[PDB]
């Protein structure tokens, strides 16, 4: 089960631009200084890798890391065991990982000066934001408070290290340039099925809006609600009754209905209450994205859609967090990800 | 021959330590907000990927990538041709590529606040510094301006904006964690060789003067070099007669010492001047720093060590850049680091 044949493997970097500095490079100057003199800076690239089997069949998918993470989380588990991207090169799939603009070996845009200024220019901005162990521990549903585990937990238990130390900060590139290279990616490897997760939810569904090639969507537990613009359906704030959650991206009708073209799956794992819950922001703002996002399913299939729910709980499995393919039962959830591609004929050359 | 067969592969976080934030965390509050109030945050850990063959022979080896750079430079070339990672699992070792902390999917330290602040500490600084196209042109020799190739040149040609992409900077973190790290690991690993590039030669000799699992060491192109505390030789300016190269780094002669009872081999490639360049501010650093090399390998071997300088056009090999594992003769490159390994048995078990 850890042997893997590849027919090739490699990584290359796509999408991207140049920003520059003033004034003249002078190769007799040293050249080792703090300057941006005459300076051609790449950034907002982006990071892909691919391994491919023998004979794939099918189309070939494209695994995309949630918030704050990078393709580690497509290739191991905390605990070491392996990962969707292993499990689908065994399903005979061809598997691109990604690191997105600002992640990881994605670019982070900086140059010589305060953090993301480029001269009078603000790329990114200086001061960053961050999550910690606590926040993290809370918003992945391992436990209602730090150190606490839910009763019947897949997370793999005395990895905690391991798990925390692959998350980080995002500099503030823009929401347009991040899938502008996925839309780059898509157009060059060609027809492929987009499987996301958390902040790259939404982006996904907006580069299937942009462009055709993508052929499926499995979002693991996303963070943001899509909808038609000035169609958004009322949403309840929180049970703190002052909190709300991340407010749904608005999309022109046209753009959205593109949406309804290719079967698309909302996959979610367990303790997300049913109940309002004020005493635990996190699980309570779940419990109101769930909603928002199965009112954004409706929307789709109201204009002949093939978009679904998929909570895993109700297919019998248990204790999930909000890192399905990496929990215990990976393999399991993995089993679902390949009927999702086999209902649909995107295992089949 | 792209095909390649791995008993197992996967990745992993090791090493950095965790810093926190003033206050008590409370689940019932929002969690995402601009505040470091009860964070835990881990920092200053490593990526680390590895591949295992069918039936290893010899040593593991882990490759380093030079500054600014990731492990990506050893999984495949700009162009798109096999990296030394396919190259040598082919070869039948285990490969293991890093990512160090502060680049690529290692940890970049942040929080909320100004880049690099946590609070009132400044755990990396808050002005960055980085390298340009035109910077990092004539530092990798593709030629002796920006835009120019030697004529003998190894460098992939028209795959400039690949390769550029692949660099970014690094936080201040200090040196002495990221040796931390790679301790962490190859006592993790055991026995294995060290493959450094540029920026962590230096790192790797220090490694290997905490870690006698590091059984041999094979530098491209490093950029400092090392000596006995109080024993740097002379080393002159540049031909600018203003500048110096990277002050050599000075440790303990009881730690020296131990450089001596593993095989070194530092390479180096071509279109590095003989005689003062003050033309060509880069080019005349590559000769000086070469110099300043060759007088540490003599220093080592003086104390009974095995070391040595390989020039590449002395093996017949004309036109390599300061990336020899990805200049289109890589697999020529590679002959040579596993004729290394063989004459030293590196590569039986
Ligand atoms: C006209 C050719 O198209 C391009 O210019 C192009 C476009 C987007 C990304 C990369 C390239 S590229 O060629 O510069 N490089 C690649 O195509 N890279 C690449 N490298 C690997 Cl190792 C694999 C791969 O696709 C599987 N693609
Ligand atoms: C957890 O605690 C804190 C603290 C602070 Cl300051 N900021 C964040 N931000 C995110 O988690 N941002 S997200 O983009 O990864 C995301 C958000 C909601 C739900 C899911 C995700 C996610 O992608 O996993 N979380
Ligand atoms: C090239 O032009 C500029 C401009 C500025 Cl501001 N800073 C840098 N820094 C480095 O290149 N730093 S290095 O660490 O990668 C390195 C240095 C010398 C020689 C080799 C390397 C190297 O690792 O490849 N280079
Ligand atoms: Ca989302």
């Amino acid at each position: 089960k850890r042997k893997v044949v590849l027919a090739e493997q490699g990584s290359f970097y796509i999408g991207g631009r140049t920003v520059t500095g003033p004034g003249k490079f002078d190769p007799s100057k040293p050249v080792i200084r703090y300057s941006n003199e005459g300076a051609t800076f790449y950034i907002n690239q982006m990071y892909v890798n691919f391994q491919a089997p023998v004979r794939p069949r099918g189309l070939p998918l494209v695994f995309w890391h949630g918030g704050g993470l990078t393709g580690h989380i497509w290739e191991s588990t905390p605990d070491g065991r392996p990962g969707f991207q292993t499990l689908f090169v065994q399903d005979r799939h061809t598997v691109y990982t990604i690191d997105q603009p600002g992640r990881g070996r994605g670019n982070i845009p900086t140059f010589n000066g305060p953090f993301g200024q480029l001269e009078e220019e603000s790329i990114v901005n200086t001061v960053t934001g961050n999550s910690s162990k606590e926040g993290a521990w809370v918003r992945d549903r391992l436990g209602p408070a730090p150190g606490q585990f839910f009763e019947n937990s897949q997370f793999p238990r005395g990895y905690e290290d391991n798990y925390f130390k692959e998350m980080g900060f995002s500099p503030s590139i823009s929401s347009d340039e991040i899938v502008d290279a996925v839309v780059k990616l898509v157009t060059h490897i060609g027809p492929c099925v987009l499987v996301t997760h958390a902040a790259s939810g939404v982006l996904g569904m907006r580069v299937a809006t942009h462009a055709k090639n993508v052929r499926g969507i499995v979002a693991y537990e996303p963070a943001t609600s899509i909808f038609p613009k000035g169609k958004v359906p009322e949403i309840p704030p929180l049970a703190d009754k002052k909190s709300q959650i991340f407010p749904p991206f608005e999309i022109q009708e046209s753009y959205f209905k593109k949406l309804a073209k290719i079967p698309i799956q909302f996959v979610f794992g367990d303790n997300i209450p049913k109940n309002p819950k004020s005493a635990y922001w996190f699980l309570d703002w779940w419990r109101v994205t769930r909603y928002a996002h199965s009112l954004s399913l409706e929307a789709i299939n109201k204009l002949g859609g093939q978009a679904s729910l998929l909570d895993l709980p109700t297919a019998g499995l248990r204790g999930n967090t909000h890192f399905p393919f990496t929990d215990r039962n990976n393999v399991q959830v993995a089993s679902l990800l390949s009927d999702f591609l086999g209902k649909h004929g995107l295992d089949q050359n």
